[PDB]
């Protein structure tokens, strides 16, 4: 399928064991999908003061239409030291691994892949 329905664990940025997926744009786009592949990615919502907590480059979930079964339609954009690769709407938040954090909630998601 070009879209796959997901449901993603929000997680407090304070709580968050690994804060990215790796080193390059093109790692962290890579890890990012397969994370998301594997049931094994979680969620960071953007705030104030949240983004220096994490490691660059980052990923967002950006929502790319204007919802089938309550799932937002998103898509991948990285982010280093300002360059953003990707084009797409508002930011959902910021995607990382998980590894056993407790979520606060759940953001359902279509994800072009
Ligand atoms: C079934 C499923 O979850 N598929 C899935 C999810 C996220 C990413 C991908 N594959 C790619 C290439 O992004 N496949």
């Amino acid at each position: 399928k070009t879209h796959v329905q997901l449901s993603l664990p929000v997680l407090q940025v304070r709580d968050v064991l690994v804060r990215g997926f790796g080193d390059s744009v093109e790692e962290v786009l890579s890890e990012a999908r397969q994370h998301l592949k594997d049931g094994t990615c979680g969620l960071v919502e953007v705030e104030k003061g949240v983004l220096p907590q994490l490691e660059q480059p980052y990923v967002f979930i950006k929502r790319s239409d204007a919802a089938p079964h309550g799932h937002v339609m998103v898509e991948l954009v990285a982010e280093l030291e300002g360059i953003q690769y990707g084009r797409s709407g508002e930011t959902l938040g910021v995607l990382v691994p998980h590894v056993g954090e407790i979520p606060v909630a759940y953001r359902k998601v279509l994800l072009r892949k």
